């Protein structure tokens, strides 16, 4: 039955996966994903099981790890968003000049975003900030700073706590059985209900990785819930890219009209994703 | 049991309603609707029961009656379309400048259309074309040109034939359980499936009025089917007004974007209406 030592084994294993990926990266796309997957697990573990670990160490590690996994996510997020949007436009045509223009506008904008993200990420990976946090992960592959009592402490109550945080958040979401035309400011909260759903997406991930830690170094219902929350997030962000593209100066009316449809489409996918999550969560 | 004489009684009664409305009109909005409702019934009757009536007379009456009921419908169609579209924009906001501008654009355009329709219709009603067809309706209030055999002929087989034409057309529609971005030419058939549904709307009306004729001078399922087909038609025409408004020169991108959403919304109502019809028709 799982203890501090199980927790240490899980942390050492993830740390080692991070160092493997890092070595592969320094011979690339595969390695970066492996770096994300492991960074995110370590960061989660340091949250859920913080009480069994040195507090300062946790607090120093977590934002740095978050900085790493976020920096490494950006290129891919822009790449998948473009694809999602081009697919949706093709579908919504059933390209007329409007759709074709919107497609080319987003291809230009998101490609720039991607290329910018790609170079920023490679810069980050050569930086002294990155090296320092990677060095700590190297230490963690050998030594885990467990608190004195940790080695004998039962991990299950901590995992349960994470499960509770998830289930209480879900209980607080509205049932299902739109704001499709809105403007755009940094003061606008155009889609306010997105935030609780995106928080649940994170809590669900915390719970998944806690189950992993407890098992140490397949629930299909949770995987289905988790897929639905990724579509929620992706559709949400895609809709926002369409809206924002519609504010680009000098675009033709037909282009903005297409982008209006595309924003609406992706907001319809947000709602479907919320329904899918609900069916999966309630079985 | 219904015969030629029942048919004559129904025609005389409708003709008389048309003359009443016409007299009221020449002391207005109420009277014009009554003129439509009766014209349409006479025109239907002359179609369904054409075999019991003088052919030339029928053929002379029908397009003239169609010209009357269509001319008199236009003002109202533009009025209801504006309302439907303003309601939908308010709903779809949940007004931002985009919505507000689209609203004002459509208000201007459809108001012009309405005022133009209103004056064209009053012109038509003062015309010698109108007077000639109204004069024939006056004759029909007294004498019906039944064929020799009509007085003894059973009306039910004719009514049944109309029912069959409806039920066969319905059988030929696709089951349910989009082309949201398209351009606009007089060669474009942007929403091709609309035509069979709109034909069914007319066949259903023919059937309703035949049931009336057979009864002589409440099925809720048929009324529900009929309501769903009116929404289909109204949503269809509303979507086309939004698309067309988006081609107005010099509109702002935000205005076109709103109109894109609104077209999509009304196309979603077309689909819902098709589903509603289907549930009502299959009970
Ligand atoms: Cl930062
Ligand atoms: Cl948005
Ligand atoms: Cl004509
Ligand atoms: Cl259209
Ligand atoms: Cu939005
Ligand atoms: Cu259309
Ligand atoms: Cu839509």
């Amino acid at each position: 039955s799982p203890t501090g030592d199980t927790l240490a084994g899980y942390l050492r294993a993830q740390a080692t996966e991070f160092l493997r990926a890092l070595r592969l990266h320094r011979e690339p796309v595969e390695a970066a994903r492996a770096l994300r997957r492991s960074a995110r697990r370590i960061s989660a573990t340091l949250h859920t099981f913080q009480s069994l670990l040195d507090t300062d160490w946790c607090e120093g590690m977590r934002p740095e790890l978050a900085w790493v996994s976020g920096t490494l996510a950006m290129e891919h997020a822009y790449t998948a968003r473009l694809e999602r949007l081009l697919n949706a436009l093709h579908r919504l045509s059933g390209l007329t000049v409007g759709a074709a223009k919107a497609g080319a506008l987003l291809d230009r904008q998101l490609t720039l975003a991607r290329t910018r993200a790609h170079s920023t990420a490679l810069q980050a990976m050569g930086s002294s900030r990155f090296h320092a946090i990677a060095d700590k992960v190297a230490v963690l592959a050998s030594e885990v700073p467990l608190t004195p009592a940790a080695a004998t402490a039962d991990l299950r109550p901590l995992a349960t706590a994470a499960k509770d945080r998830l289930t209480d958040a879900v209980a607080a979401l509205p049932l299902i059985t739109a704001a499709l035309i809105h403007g755009l400011s940094p003061d606008t909260v155009p889609h306010p209900q997105d935030a609780p759903w995106h928080q649940v997406r994170l809590l669900l991930r915390l719970h998944r990785y806690a189950r992993e830690a407890v098992s140490g170094p397949v629930d299909l219902r949770l995987l289905s819930a988790g897929q639905a929350l990724n579509r929620h997030r992706d559709a949400s962000e895609a809709a926002a890219a369409a809206a924002q593209a519609a504010r680009t100066p000098r675009i033709a009316p037909a282009t903005a009209y297409a982008l209006g449809v595309l924003h609406a489409d992706q907001r319809h996918e947000v709602e479907a994703a919320r329904f899918a999550f609900q069916q999966a969560w309630q079985k």
